[PDB]
């Protein structure tokens, strides 16, 4: 009893860390190790040429399909975050609309080869050149730069899990009803994230460097929306008839 009391604090942090870490583990398609083992499998020059030969709307539709697949996993992750299912549906939707793609871009660092500037896409590791047909060179550059930036931190799976849960449970999203409840949940997550970070590298104070990225994510995801809207303006029927419904619902 007395021992249990002496441990209650750190125990709680560890319990929350382990819970989120498990949820992350169980909602990623591949193990970190599996992705790392195949970074050499880049697209062949002919394959790259084939993607570049695709028409803008074709490449867009493909990217939307693949993003949506990743988002599905993120939705499963969200469902497992304690507190998330207790929120009103309105807030669950607001949080997912804003944060699902943020988590996708965080998860990207696991499937990103920083040394070679490539990302796991459609079966193999893709350089920026693979995405030329989108007509979004600056955005693609931004994505890969973010990949490199986040990779530079050498985040563990648990760190990614907790950081993902942190940006998802953001109390400052527009239009939230239960801001105070969400804020309290995020605070608890931040403490567990800090707990997990200084367990590996008390060499620095990277928590702030991590939270610094929070702003970049928002900008990156903001750009994605802006571009999707411009694309939709030009190809309304492609979006209506050929884009994944979940993607349309979210964005
Ligand atoms: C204008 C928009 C649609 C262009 C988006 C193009 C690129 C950046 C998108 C298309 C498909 C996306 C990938 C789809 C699936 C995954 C698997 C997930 O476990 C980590 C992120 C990762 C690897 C995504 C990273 C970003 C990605 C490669």
């Amino acid at each position: 009893h007395h021992l249990e009391v002496l441990f209650q604090g750190p125990a709680e942090l560890e319990h929350l860390a382990q819970n989120i870490s498990k949820s992350h583990l169980e909602t990623c398609q591949y193990l970190r190790e599996e992705l790392q083992q195949i970074t050499w499998q880049t697209f062949l020059q002919e394959e790259i040429e084939n993607y570049q030969n695709k028409q803008r709307e074709v490449m867009w539709q493909l990217c939307a399909i693949k993003i949506t697949e990743a988002i599905q996993y993120v939705v499963e992750f969200a469902k497992r975050i304690d507190g998330f299912m207790e929120l009103c549906q309105n807030d669950q939707i607001v949080l997912l609309k804003a944060g699902s793609l943020e988590v996708v871009f965080i998860r990207m660092c696991r499937a990103f080869d920083s040394q070679n500037n490539t990302v796991y896409f459609d079966g193999k590791y893709a350089s920026p050149d693979v995405f030329k047909s989108l007509g979004c060179e600056d955005f693609i550059s931004f994505v890969f730069e973010f990949g490199k930036s986040l990779c530079s931190m050498h985040l563990t799976e648990d760190e990614i899990a907790l950081f993902s849960a942190f940006v998802l449970m953001s109390a400052d999203r527009s239009w939230l009803q239960e801001k105070v409840k969400i804020e309290k949940l995020q605070q608890k997550i931040q403490l567990a994230l800090q707990h997990v970070l200084q367990k590996n590298h008390r060499e620095d104070g990277i928590l702030t460097k991590l939270i610094c990225k929070v702003s970049t994510l928002r900008a990156l995801c903001g750009r994605h929306t802006e571009k999707l809207m411009a694309f939709k303006a030009i190809y309304p029927d492609i979006v209506r008839l050929h884009f994944p419904p979940l993607y349309k619902e979210l964005f």
